[PDB]
């Protein structure tokens, strides 16, 4: 496209990302270019040493493996890359997972890492997928919500309800009402930047923003999604919000129309740093007091 001349651009300076580049990551990466568009935003490319590492971890025996496959049984199983059991996906998903397990000796597998895994997978090799993976963790700072009986997961659901207070007032006043907490539906919206629920499409679509923009932008997409269904919500008792979270929530956005307004409202509603530091202050006040 104009892809196509932005890469070549970028080709000539690897260090530095083009000035366009954020603008048209906001409106969708190709397909069949992100698994070259993923990995430059990342920052690996021919990243030697972990692919050298990698090489010795797939040798070696994970001691996760149960949990390791009960995630793997779950992981998109009906799709055409997946469903072979003995296909060459499968088998790559389980070297990644294991594999990470052993890298990561402090925290190991994290539950839901499987789809993760499995949406790098689909755009690139398994090498540059477990690179990917490792630097997602790591770098953009995924394994931290799993530190400390997961206290700053704890942290960014008060910085989603501030941000609803603040964007979404009716919303966090109806929720206030029928005693609805952010630990109740936005769990795995964090923990698994939606990988784990939402349909693949949509998916990708979050990973081209948040490899460009970085994991602040989970709070988007959250935000973009309670705004879009405030109207099913608002007039919702407790089960009947989790009961939308759980089936309604998904199906809307198996339609690409759908899906890409999504997006679009989630760049628009976009939050700056500055103020989730605040909200994450103001959380880590409150902690301090009550301990
Ligand atoms: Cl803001």
């Amino acid at each position: 496209e104009t892809w196509g001349e932005l890469l070549s651009k970028w080709h000539l300076n690897l260090n530095v990302r083009p000035k366009q580049l954020s603008s048209l990551v906001r409106n969708g990466v190709p397909e069949a270019l992100r698994g070259e568009v993923w990995q430059l935003l990342a920052g690996c490319h021919n990243n030697d040493h972990l692919v050298e590492k990698y090489r010795i971890l797939i040798t070696k025996e994970s001691p996760q493996d149960s949990a390791i496959t009960r995630d793997i049984n779950r992981t998109f199983p009906a799709h055409d890359y997946f469903k072979d059991t003995g296909g060459d996906g499968q088998d790559s998903l389980y070297k990644i997972c294991k594999a990470y397990s052993v890298y990561d000796e402090e925290i190991g597998y994290c539950q839901g890492q499987s789809f993760l895994a499995a949406v790098l997978l689909l755009h690139m090799p398994e090498e540059q997928a477990f690179s990917v993976l490792v630097k997602i963790m790591f770098d953009y700072g995924l394994r931290e919500l799993f530190k400390q009986n997961f206290e700053d997961l704890h942290c960014k659901f008060y910085q989603l309800e501030r941000l609803m207070q603040e964007y979404i007032p009716d919303l966090y006043n109806h929720f206030l009402d029928i005693s609805l907490e952010a630990h109740m539906y936005a769990s795995q919206w964090f923990l698994t930047l939606f990988t784990a629920k939402f349909p693949l499409y949509m998916v990708f679509h979050i990973i081209d923003l948040l490899l460009c923009e970085g994991i602040s932008v989970i709070f988007n997409v959250a935000l973009g999604l309670l705004k879009t269904s405030k109207d099913d919500l608002l007039l919702t008792d407790f089960e009947g919000a989790l009961k939308f979270f759980r089936v309604q929530l998904p199906k809307r956005y198996r339609s690409e129309e759908n899906a890409k307004k999504l997006m679009e409202l989630a760049c628009n509603m976009k939050i700056s740093q500055k103020k989730l530091k605040k909200y994450e202050k103001e959380y880590h006040t409150m902690r301090e007091q009550q301990a």
